[PDB]
């Protein structure tokens, strides 16, 4: 039987493929993650359906109930086979999921504007009149949420103190706010990366914060995980991940 | 108590400077050193560090299909972790398993400053510079399965030249760089420890390819998945970062 694969719309990662003619099936979709699934199937041999994550969100686990969501919720309850998407692999949730290696690399940095005096996370944490903020429940915020760093304890104090404010409920929207306000946007490096190329006003601030991988995620106790790590490992050994990243960024 | 193989390299793995001789653990010092402190702190293990008694990594040979190094170890149950620079690449994992990356680099060059050389490609249409790696390393190997123009070429200029322009370590590549007109491909992990210690040598391009290290163990270990979330804590709250700062 073909696998069924959560993903959720991101761009370059996941997004409406264009046409002048209605679009079925996986045909509707584009992009890198659709492009690592394809030869993932390749590889391994399998077929698969590609769905759209029901809430829009990616997997975090609410304080009170302890429940997941998003497309880790899905693994989860065995809704799905694989998540294909730029899914942080994190502690939390590989406490509940499991994932392949990483297809890609990256870490938390800033989103701002050039030709600033903000050199660093710190330069933001010390001051007030630059708001910033990050993805509500994201492994970013996640993140600062749980750091005993002086300057990241910080900045999370900030932006809990105002979350309806300064907290986004997408890339996008954090974008739109560096782009439209004095704002300076945590985000994952290889989205600003992709952001950067396409608007030349905007910058990364600083290094990375941090350092983690996207992953496949499987439920539990997957037998694909073992396999999707190997097939990840030629893609990128043969040089096609990269390949890939070119094309999308 | 877990036995762990290892492997002398700088810094990830040194014999401790003493006036008088160590014994067992106390032998040892390195990044690799302190990650192995800092997980079974984590998971409540104690072990004892046996250096590979061959010197070696792990690469199969292309003719029996024998695996040796701390790979073999390994997959001979001769060993519980293999915690040193091994890079988890396609043909270890089929017959170990990696704990999740706690470091990620990729191959590239070490040469001298001020030449023209920008690249790769640049090596590889030309013979008079010579270039080589380690011999049998994931490095070598990546240039030898490669089916890219410009590294399949490397890889025949290498092969043919296996003897004069393959090294044994590390530091006999660093060496021949500094001493004839030689580039060296190694990982760049290892080309930043060089880099700031010797203002002649620079890394040449960027990377060429992605990998990580990550802690081996056999086939079907659960440590593997326990040593994962152990690597993945000790990211999160800052220390891989400060131990590679420590010893860099
Ligand atoms: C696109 C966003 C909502 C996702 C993508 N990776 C992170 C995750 O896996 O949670 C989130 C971004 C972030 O937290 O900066
Ligand atoms: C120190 C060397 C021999 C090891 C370290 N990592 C690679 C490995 O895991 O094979 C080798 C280096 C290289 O191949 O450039
Ligand atoms: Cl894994």
């Amino acid at each position: 039987r073909s696998l069924i694969v959560t993903t959720i719309l991101e761009e370059p990662y996941v997004l409406f493929k264009k046409s002048d003619k209605p679009l079925y099936g996986n045909d509707r979709f584009e992009g890198y993650c659709i492009d690592l699934l394809r030869e993932l199937s390749t590889i391994l041999g399998f077929t698969y359906e590609i769905r759209l994550v029901e809430d829009g969100k990616y997997g975090a686990q609410d304080d009170v109930n302890g429940q997941w969501n998003g497309m880790v919720r899905e693994l989860i309850d065995h809704k799905a086979d694989l998540a294909v998407a730029p899914l942080a692999i994190t502690y939390v949730r590989e406490k509940v999921i499991d994932f392949s290696k990483p297809f890609m690399t990256l870490g938390i940095s800033i989103l701002y504007r050039k030709g600033t005096p903000i050199d660093s996370a710190d330069d933001l944490a010390k001051q007030t009149k630059i708001e910033y903020g990050a993805v509500e429940d994201g492994a970013t915020m996640t993140f600062f949420k749980k750091s005993k760093i002086s300057t990241y304890d910080k900045m999370w104090a900030f932006m809990s103190s105002r979350r309806q404010s300064v907290l986004v409920k997408s890339n996008e929207e954090g974008i739109q706010r560096v782009l439209t306000s004095d704002y300076a946007f945590l985000m994952e490096s290889t989205t600003i990366e992709f952001v950067t190329q396409r608007n030349c006003n905007l910058t990364q601030i600083g290094g990375l914060i941090d350092s983690k991988g996207y992953g496949v995620g499987t439920p539990k106790g997957s037998p694909y995980r073992d396999k999707i790590t190997i097939a990840i490992l030629q893609l990128q050994e043969e040089g096609k991940l990269h390949m890939m990243k070119e094309k999308w960024w």
